[PDB]
């Protein structure tokens, strides 16, 4: 880590918001939380801050955008990150599964 210790701090926190946010939204997510986790450059998080805010009420929309399979953003992360070349295929069995519930639900 490279920064003033005090910002740490600071990001660790962020990142347990965007955990409950990812789980709560749609389904739990377990990888994703690791691939935050394994941030070890707080800076990232602080200027991703903006990225990860939350978008409308409706997930639909969220879903179709999915941020996390961005190879641009992904990019960035390349030089630290944990599961990022499983990241995005983890993510579409998400939307995948999450959409089947609906079609079971008639």
């Amino acid at each position: 880590m490279i920064g003033s210790e005090k910002q740490v701090n600071w990001a660790k926190s962020i990142i347990e918001k965007e955990v409950e946010a990812w789980e709560a939204i749609g389904v739990d997510v377990r990888e994703v939380a690791a691939f935050l986790r394994s941030i070890s450059d707080a800076r990232v998080i602080i200027d991703n801050r903006n990225l990860i805010h939350f978008q409308s009420s409706g997930i639909s929309y969220s879903l179709e955008s999915s941020p996390l399979n961005s190879p641009i953003f992904l990019r960035r992360f390349s030089a630290c990150s944990v599961g990022f070349e499983e990241i995005p295929t983890a993510l579409q069995r998400i939307r995948s599964v999450y959409t089947a519930k609906l079609l079971e639900d008639e």
